[PDB]
């Protein structure tokens, strides 16, 4: 387990967001990359805005982000700037449904996306499982979310870290249930069934946010919908967000090649002309509905189904050749 240098943190109280990206990071098509010094900032003012300058000891939040921002590696997607892309739509959507949820939510949802993918290595859940790593040998199903979830769990409880100790043993206990489940529920595999089951309760018009499991559900496919948002940014940033996604699954995919094995066509860098094709199936099988249905839930989340219709439009484009 690994912890922060006391420079860097107090780097972090220093900063104060320039003044033009108060507006544009309301947005929810809002991009970071630009930003990367000011990654760590930003969640610091997106906590600020969403809670006040006061729901956590200033100092001691600083500590957790840096910690945070220290176990992420140096992968091309699954890394520190995934991590706060997907922080940053999930405040947009606090922000935009600003009575749904209780402050121990707002909090406890911030925290699970900077945490989601905490320690990836840049290898997916069948890989580990199928060829025969100790991560997989400790957690059997949602390997990696699990991981990702104790490593959590760590950096709360290294010294002066947590940011939870102000609370009662019950709602400390219960932010921690918030966030295990909804970094739990970032397991693509999970998604599909949860988000059928919403669709029904919808449907028939039992879906009721009083109930605690249909809350659970309903922030599940929040973490979902932030977990792909690349989706949801402006076409030039999607591009681009598209080749550190693949870069990563390609390494992958030539680690099974390094043993005769056929990556399956996502993963195979030999596979490249189909890439747009592949986006498209994405984007019909999981991105449209997924936006789709939160949309339903939560009206004011509209504009990210917008914005993945914009680009999926655009990959047609590409595949028809313009
Ligand atoms: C933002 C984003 C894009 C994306 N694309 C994928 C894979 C989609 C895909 N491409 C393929 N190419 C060839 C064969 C199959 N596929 N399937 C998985 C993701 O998590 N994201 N997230
Ligand atoms: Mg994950
Ligand atoms: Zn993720």
């Amino acid at each position: 387990m690994s912890i922060c240098t006391s420079e860097e943190w107090q780097g972090l109280m220093q900063f104060t967001l320039p003044v033009r990206l108060c507006k544009e990071i309301e947005l929810f098509h809002f991009d970071i990359g630009p930003f990367e010094n000011m990654w760590p900032g930003i969640f610091v003012y997106m906590v600020h805005r969403s809670c006040g300058t006061s729901c956590f000891e200033l100092e001691k939040l600083c500590r957790f982000i840096m910690s945070v921002k220290k176990n992420y590696r140096r992968v091309p997607y699954h890394n520190w700037k995934h991590a706060v892309t997907v922080a940053h739509c999930m405040y947009a959507i606090l922000q935009n449904n600003h009575t749904l949820f209780t402050d121990l939510e707002r909090k406890g949802l911030l925290i699970a996306c900077l945490c989601h993918d905490l320690d990836h290595r840049g290898f997916s859940n069948s890989y580990l499982q199928k060829f025969d790593h100790p991560l997989a040998a400790l957690y059997s199903t949602s390997t990696m979310e699990q991981h990702h979830f104790s490593q959590t769990v760590s950096i709360l409880q290294l010294e002066g870290h947590n940011i939870f100790s102000t609370l009662s043993s019950s709602e400390y206990e219960q932010v921690l249930e918030i966030i295990r489940k909804a970094i739990i529920a970032t397991d693509l595999a999970l998604y599909f069934g949860n988000r059928k089951q919403l669709e029904e309760m919808y449907q028939t018009g039992s879906l009721n946010l009083n109930n605690q499991s249909h809350r659970d559900r309903v922030i599940g496919l929040m973490m979902t919908a932030c977990d792909l948002c690349s989706v949801t940014k402006l076409w030039p940033v999607t591009k681009l967000t598209a080749n550190d996604i693949y870069a990563e699954f390609w390494a992958e995919g030539d680690e099974m090649k390094k043993l005769g094995i056929q990556p399956i066509p996502m993963m195979d860098r030999d596979k490249k002309d189909e890439v747009p094709q592949g986006q498209l199936g994405f984007y019909n099988a999981v991105a449209i509905p997924c936006y789709t249905t939160l949309t339903q839930i939560l009206p004011p989340t509209e504009p990210l189904l917008k914005a993945c219709r914009d680009n999926l439009s655009q990959w047609e484009k590409v595949i028809r050749g313009e």
